[PDB]
């Protein structure tokens, strides 16, 4: 619970960490439930942790400090633009400290496009949206969701038609946190054309903390694509990529930065970013990646965690375990798991009712076995003789996804 | 400009860390203008790059995913309570990602504390501090400074005064970002309670980028204590201790961070932070400095640091070149040199007519020298023959430190 700093050793200091090296390995190895991949393999950079990498500023401006990996933060940058079809000089972006930031910068550009704008997003927005919006001062309507977890466009119309007078700012979820789901930007966008809005009367931003990234490597879904009038996407690095700390990639169109852009003398930059200091060695490891993979490296990546998921799924209903998998999706949501040290054990997230994996790169066939075998077995001990009975998720998952005692007898 | 990725080599990308490697040792050896700390010794901590650290979530809420440092960074947090004169019970804070971050946080408190508050900072306030205002949609009332960059007392009184219905929440700046400045926080607190402001109508926050981390080392100036009615206090961490990737430490009073925080279930922890996803190496690398070095460490390096400032700025009035260091300060003002290849060369950062040297651990007297060297020899050509003369800093430094052809001769 604390480590207690001591005033003056190096056999304590390496004690400590060879102990804590210990625990990492161990929850490295049973970590399912978060969405970061976890098969981090950029041991040649470690090096470079000597350096205090700096980006400080705006990118695509050089400041004077000069120890700085601009060269690979752009190049990093060129390549999500390239992916989400901004030509060079249409865009502007950073990569950020995380999906958080991401969405902090996202959420303040459309505000600025629209001071008086009303925000929207879905109910199953992550916490980072709703945060932005109290931290801005910004009017949130929320709008509801469908069982699955996508914004309902319904209700968006509905909402919409009840502030026609003002511009509105949107907020989609590219793969929302609990269950996976893709806001369906295609319907968002026709929902706003025929409710009245143009495209100079709105404004949206995709989160795509996990799945913006894997989407592009599909064939299918609603490709997240400027050509469309989307106003600004941001991914986490640590995420899909996978990274030892926390990293992002926001990309807006450079006609929205202007608004925030400012000159700041001392640094002979701009300031556009919602960040000072900012962390250079996150640039380079992004990069190194996106070399060593490209787009082809990444395409199967993601298609094997896709097949893996749906394989964990199959053997969870099988098991006659309720369970999810959305068709955009590597998150596998199922019944919330009753002994609390076996969820503490596989790290495992929590909703109501709900628990989820999350099929990360690092998560293996091999490892889902262990999972299984260890989840059937105790889950043999938590609803038979006299006790309850499985809890029904259906109001959750849908009761085509249900197995307790009743949903499953309709299958 | 841009490292371009191409589709699939491992010959190519050494060859490029080789090459970059060399630039940033270059670099390094050149840094004289920003204040961060280039002498890392955390090789040793190299090994954790391996591990996708994340301490998501509260520092003292232990969330489900497992691959994090709570007990590093709760050591920390507990070592700069301590440092502040905050008990275990009273205090709450969180390893940033920045002095931004510390910032961002410490006036959100405050805004939360008084919505209605009226926000004061001085002229001289780090662009992260109006950045947060227009972010907040706060009303921020800007405070005369003097010549040497506190903020002015009677300006503030004044500015008070006409805002007497309103709570007051006030930004002190404990070492100016351009000229090294410290707020004198007892003659603030002593003004707001002359003007009638008792306690419960003000909160102040305390930036501390660089200086605040410093100033408990020496035996004087106007000490930060929450023993005196302050609500926050953030510095860096990349600045004064040194870290490879920019990072902050935020410390306020447990009372005040009740409103910000919100559980968030899937994370079994909660969210009191700017940010969700948070570095977990940083706390590692706080931690191992704070243990190898000691408060009898920091207190050496920051004398060093003070004395080597002393020592440039005396070689600089000496040479007549327009100089200037504050009492409590390692940030040395000096005329901005003319030759803006030479201002890239030591990373120089500027303002009008002035220029400044930070003089963090990594800056020894045989570096000065190297600079100084550099500066007489080329200024020579600057001033002489027909053309103009020396710029006048005393509008900027005071006409005591001006060494133009008019002050020159006061002295
Ligand atoms: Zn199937
Ligand atoms: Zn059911
Ligand atoms: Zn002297
Ligand atoms: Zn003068």
């Amino acid at each position: 619970t604390s480590l207690t700093i001591t005033e003056p050793m190096e056999a304590f200091m390496a004690g400590v960490l060879v102990r804590y090296r210990k625990t990492l390995i161990e929850k490295t190895k049973y970590h399912l439930g978060y969405p970061f991949n976890l098969d981090l393999d950029y041991g040649p950079l470690a090096e470079l942790q000597h350096f205090a990498i700096n980006n400080l500023g705006d990118p695509f401006i050089e400041s004077n400090y000069g120890v700085h990996s601009r060269q690979f933060e752009v190049g990093v940058l060129d390549w999500f633009a390239r992916l989400w079809e901004i030509e060079q000089k249409e865009y502007w972006g950073y990569i950020t400290n995380g999906g958080t930031e991401g969405n902090l910068h996202g959420i303040l550009i459309g505000r600025e496009v629209f001071p008086d704008g009303i925000f929207y997003t879905s109910r199953e927005s992550h916490y980072s949206i709703f945060k932005a919006a109290r931290m801005y001062r910004m009017e949130c309507v929320k709008v509801g969701t469908l069982i699955n977890g996508e914004i309902d466009c319904a209700d968006f119309k509905a909402k919409l038609l009840s502030n026609k007078d003002k511009p509105a700012i949107i907020n989609l979820n590219i793969g929302t946190t609990v269950k996976g789901a893709v806001d369906d930007i295609d319907l968002v966008i026709q929902t706003l054309e025929e409710c009245g809005f143009s495209h100079d009367r709105f404004y949206i931003h995709c989160d795509g903390a996990l799945f913006g990234f894997m989407m592009p490597f599909l064939n299918r879904g609603p490709k997240i694509t400027f050509k469309k009038p989307i106003g600004s996407v941001s991914v986490s690095g640590h995420k899909f990529m996978g990274c030892p700390t926390p990293c992002g990639v926001q990309i807006t169109r450079l006609e929205h930065i202007n608004a925030l852009s400012r000159n700041v003398e001392y640094l002979a930059s701009r300031d556009a970013t919602i960040t000072g200091s900012r962390n250079g060695h996150s640039p380079i490891i992004l990069w190194y990646a996106l070399n060593r993979k490209g787009f082809k490296g990444f395409q199967k990546e993601v298609q094997k965690c896709l097949r893996n998921a749906h394989y964990l799924k199959d053997r969870l209903r099988e098991a006659g375990i309720s369970a999810m998998l959305n068709e955009l999706s590597s998150t596998v949501v199922f019944e919330r798991p009753l002994d609390e040290e076996f969820v503490r054990r596989w790290q495992l997230a929590c909703e109501g009712n709900m628990a989820h994996v999350i099929v990360m790169p690092n998560v293996t066939i091999e490892k889902l076995d262990e999972f299984l075998n260890e989840l059937v077995q105790k889950r043999a001990n938590w609803y038979n003789d006299g006790k309850a009975g499985p809890p029904c998720l259906a109001p959750d998952i849908g009761s085509e996804n249900c197995d307790c005692d009743l949903h499953k007898l309709k299958h």
